[PDB]
């Protein structure tokens, strides 16, 4: 969707978030807004107008999975972008991601470039 389209940004980390809103920002990305774990993450979502997820996988309280299949379960939601970012590239972490219905998934750190990679990768799908 166009750049205007709301982010939502996943993790109990503050720094690392901060992180991903400044990347965004740099990929031209301006609406951007945070939760800090899955609970605040989805009561933010039901609040409905947010047209992406970037979740940090390994979050107290409620994990990145767990997140990613409320939204998925949830019909008003189910078709959201929800890209994982994972602390190893682990064949275990990341098969299960795609199988919840991760629509992509990064390996931090990352950069700019990666981001806007994986961003038009999706968009390209969804065609958007």
């Amino acid at each position: 969707a166009d750049k205007e389209l709301k982010f939502l940004v996943v993790d109990d980390f503050s720094t690392m978030r901060r992180i991903v809103r400044n990347l965004l920002k740099e990929l031209g990305f301006n609406n951007v807004e945070e939760a800090e774990d899955g609970v605040d993450a989805l009561n933010k979502l039901q609040a409905g107008g947010y047209g992406f997820v970037i979740s940090c996988w390994n979050m107290p309280n409620m994990d990145g999975l767990e997140l990613l299949k409320t939204i998925r379960a949830d019909g008003a939601m189910s078709a959201l972008p929800v890209l994982m970012v994972i602390a190893e590239a682990k064949k275990e972490n990341i098969i299960a991601a795609a199988q919840a219905g991760a629509s992509g998934w990064v390996v931090k750190p990352f950069t700019a470039a990666t981001l806007e990679e994986k961003l038009n990768k999706i968009f390209e799908k969804l065609g958007m």
